[PDB]
């Protein structure tokens, strides 16, 4: 049963070293997903996060399970699991989109006057996800594999 599921959270503002942190998750998200097979996009913008994790039931929720104890985001807002009629992120193991003008536009245009993934429902992830898979990836300079990083 492969799955889609789909949350938004507030960045953790304690964290001064924004860059840093989101090289760190795209780093760790994409070393861990290619070896469990999950896919998805990772949206950054005004101190919040929205994530798409696609793949089989079990992994996607153990990941999930996770990604809510991660200290560099909080206040997470689960919006929806569901069955998966096409695997629409399967080019990426974490896309990464930040703010475009076609997202300011969606934002705008139903009356947002922030960008925070947090104000989006689920039936704005229609448009939103369409977004997110049409948007050019945002490049970050992420070192080459996770071992990289600890020890
Ligand atoms: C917004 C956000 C998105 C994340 N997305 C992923 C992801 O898609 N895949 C992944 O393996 N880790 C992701 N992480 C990182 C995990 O929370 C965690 O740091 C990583 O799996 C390492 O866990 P460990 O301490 O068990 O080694 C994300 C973290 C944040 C804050």
């Amino acid at each position: 049963m492969n799955v889609r599921l789909c949350y938004a959270s507030q960045r953790n503002e304690k964290n001064e070293d924004l860059l840093q942190d989101l090289r760190d998750i795209l780093t760790e998200a994409r070393d861990f997903n290619d070896l469990n097979g999950i896919c998805g996009v990772l949206y950054y913008a005004d101190n919040a996060f929205f994530q798409c994790l696609e793949g089989e039931q079990e992994v996607v929720e153990r990941l999930f399970e996770k990604i809510q104890k991660d200290q560099r985001h909080y206040n997470i807002k689960w919006l929806c699991t569901y069955s998966i009629d096409e695997h629409s992120f399967q080019r990426w193991s974490m896309k990464y989109v930040q703010r475009n003008t076609n997202i300011e536009t969606f934002f705008l245009n139903m009356g947002e006057n922030t960008f925070n993934p947090l104000l989006l429902n689920q039936q704005n992830l229609k448009f939103f996800l369409n977004e997110l898979l049409i948007a050019e990836q945002t490049k970050m300079n992420t070192v080459k594999k996770v071992g990289m990083v600890n020890r």
